[PDB]
């Protein structure tokens, strides 16, 4: 695998979304990977529906956090709709899936990256973006604003986000707090500190969609 990886220059990642009061992170996380895997496969980049997972995942908790591996499972059974087709309201409203017609895309599977292992997490990122979790409950993360983030932060992972790249001493992360946070909505969390947990918890749970 290469030294550097930045999915954005491969035309495989879309503009930074904001999630608002909703604990929709999981959806926003799972969607970045789907958008990426498909462009990687097909050749076209299209925004997908976070609101769709948020409303149709029976195993998550709507605006009260959820499990990106279940939402990612959701898009494996049925599929996902374009973003304009089923736009983001930011409140959980009933499952308007079928009532919208035929899904925009569907994936072959979901998967787990061996946890607490910064190496597996790099093999994977070098194929397509991946769902990753961390800790943002802290003032430092909330107040981040550029440069390589090192902390301080615990390992009490809450927030869900996506990894769209890496370099020698950082893992490029796409977060959903707008473009007026971090590096235009992005954050470069440092890697290679030996910590088996990863900075802020970055290696506690990682999943990605399979697409033949
Ligand atoms: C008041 O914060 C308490 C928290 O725990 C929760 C986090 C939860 C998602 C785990 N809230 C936040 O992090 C807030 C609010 C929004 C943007 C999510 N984020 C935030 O303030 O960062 C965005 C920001 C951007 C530019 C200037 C100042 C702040």
């Amino acid at each position: 695998i290469p030294e550097y990886v930045d999915w954005r220059q491969k035309g495989a990642v879309t503009p930074v979304k904001n999630q608002g009061s909703c604990g929709s992170c999981w959806a926003f996380s799972a969607v970045v990977t789907i958008e990426g895997i498909i462009k990687i496969r097909t050749g076209n980049l299209n925004q997908y529906s976070e609101q769709e997972l948020l409303d149709c995942d029976r195993r998550s908790y709507g605006c009260n956090g959820g499990y990106p591996w279940s939402a990612l499972q959701l898009v494996a059974q049925y599929g996902i709709h374009y973003r304009n087709t089923y736009p983001y309201e930011g409140v959980q409203r009933y499952c308007r899936s079928r009532e919208k017609g035929p899904y925009a895309a569907k994936t072959d599977g979901v998967r787990q990256v061996q946890p607490y292992n910064q190496g597996a997490l790099l093999y994977s990122i070098a194929n397509q973006p991946v769902s990753v979790v961390l800790q943002a409950a802290g003032k430092d993360f909330q107040l981040y604003r550029g440069g390589i983030f090192v902390g301080p932060c615990g390992n009490k992972v809450d927030h869900a986000v996506a990894a769209v790249g890496y370099g020698p001493n950082y893992i490029l992360i796409k977060n959903s707090w707008g473009t007026g946070w971090g590096e235009n909505g992005y954050i470069r969390i440092k890697r290679g500190t030996g910590n088996s947990y990863g900075v802020c918890g970055l290696y506690t749970s990682s999943f990605y969609p399979v697409k033949n």
